């Protein structure tokens, strides 16, 4: 009787948030890791919300496992509303020359291919009733050029043309497909960075113009907005979350 | 007590839907016409809402009206937490060569000088307590070429430029400043330009991808998104609310 919202991940960051978004606007949310020992996380993570969550294992970069994981949610709930591709990774080298082949396809593997799996999978159950929103998680760093996070950037910038490409494909379907593109988001990585004095917030603040950091819950919003059953007729399009940067 | 927005229109079109939207949402809503005589509708055209609508006789091209409304809006309700920029003219002709310049003076004066002067009021009394909201309506036509529909286009890129501007310059001030652009949205004028049969729907909904024209009720959510408390990190953002037209 609940919209059901697959999002590739739950349990840390943004996509910890992006569950609770839509667990507090009455969706069953299935979340993902791929660690089998987050599962037992779920009632203290989740406190009033334990009966509307369901957990997967799951390895975005395993593409028949994406099938198999796509086709248990849609046969036991017989329904997909939502797919949200949360899943992904940063490893930020240095400069361009001394950037690493291996981190790069790592990246490409998480970024780009998980995200197109999931898409792939979800959309051949979509199409069937013609219906359905993906939203896919890019970053400024999709949109511009931003020294130390080429690589990264350049994996986002694939992720938009994912949606681009799908969107215009999926278009007259009545499947919404499209990204978010946060700033820099204040993580509990990220917090524990700031906490153990390695990285002042102000400093890395100072990239936006609206002098502060992005928030879970700023991303999470966002990604609600694109995905809800009141979106019918925003496809293809990419939400900055940025406080301002991508704007000048 | 209520949140408090001033729209410039809330009669007739897409400005009558954001009115609804803010006023579903516990806001006071002052709404706008250039005709007094408009004001004596609202009790038939907001049946249950009247108690929370203020109206103000405005023309956004009179710079010293824009600024006495602003003002009186002010002292009265103590607060502006919301402008919506919704005030717009299209004066379609034909190809750039045959168009008439008192046209685009006319286009060029509603559509940017009105953005304008309502943004230069508001923000003078958004800046004292760095908070605030502003959404400009631009259109697909600000952000590409649309034959028959340049110089339309043209005051509608240059709405683009003041709401980017404007962000970045007032974003360390607390205040949000975004656009919306629209596609084609099936409006009351439209509506009978459907129903007289001088244009058929399909006809003319065939250029957004999603293969439909957009409602009044998309643009209004998506405005009152950009609008709300909620939003705490989007600014310098243009929203396309155009079935997917302008990721082909
Ligand atoms: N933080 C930022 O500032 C920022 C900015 C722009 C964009 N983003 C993007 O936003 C998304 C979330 O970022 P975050 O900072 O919230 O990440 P995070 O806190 O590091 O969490 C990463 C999430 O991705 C999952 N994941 C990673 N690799 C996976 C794989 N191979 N298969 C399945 N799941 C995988 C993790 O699950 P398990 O570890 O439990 O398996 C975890 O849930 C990412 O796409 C990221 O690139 C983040
Ligand atoms: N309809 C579309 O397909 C479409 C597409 C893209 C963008 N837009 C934009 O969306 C906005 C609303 O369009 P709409 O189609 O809803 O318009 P509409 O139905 O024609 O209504 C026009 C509104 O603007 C007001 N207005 C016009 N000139 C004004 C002036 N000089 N001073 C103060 N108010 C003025 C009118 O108020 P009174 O007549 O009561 O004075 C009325 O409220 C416009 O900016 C338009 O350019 C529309």
């Amino acid at each position: 009787m609940k919209k059901n919202v697959l999002i590739t991940g739950g349990f840390k960051g943004i996509g910890k948030q992006v569950a609770l978004e839509f667990l507090k606007n009455d969706y069953h949310v299935c979340i993902t890791s791929r660690y089998f020992e987050k599962e037992k996380r779920i009632p203290h993570l989740f406190s009033s919300y334990e009966e509307n969550i369901s957990f997967y294992q799951l390895d975005v970069t395993d593409e028949e496992q994406v099938n198999e994981i796509i086709n248990k949610i849609v046969k036991k709930f017989g329904r997909l509303d939502v797919l949200v591709n949360n899943a992904g990774i940063s490893l930020s080298d240095g400069l361009l020359t001394e950037t690493k082949t291996t981190d790069f396809n790592k990246m490409i593997n998480t970024n780009i291919l998980g995200t197109y799996f999931c898409m792939k999978y979800a959309l051949k159950h979509m199409q069937k009733v013609s219906c359905g929103a993906i939203v896919n998680i890019s970053s400024i760093t999709g949109l511009s050029g931003f020294p130390y996070s080429i690589l990264f950037g350049s994996t986002k910038h694939a992720v938009i043309g994912l949606t681009k490409g799908a969107a215009v494909e999926f278009a007259d379907k009545g499947i919404k497909i499209n990204a978010v593109a946060p700033g820099i988001i204040k993580t509990e990585t990220l917090q524990k960075e700031i906490d153990s004095g390695e990285f002042s917030e102000d400093s890395i603040s100072s990239i936006h113009p609206m002098q502060k950091l992005g928030t879970t819950l700023d991303v999470a919003k966002g990604i609600y907005f694109l995905a809800n059953e009141d979106n019918n007729f925003i496809t293809g399009h990419v939400l900055s979350i940025d406080g301002g940067y991508l704007s000048q």
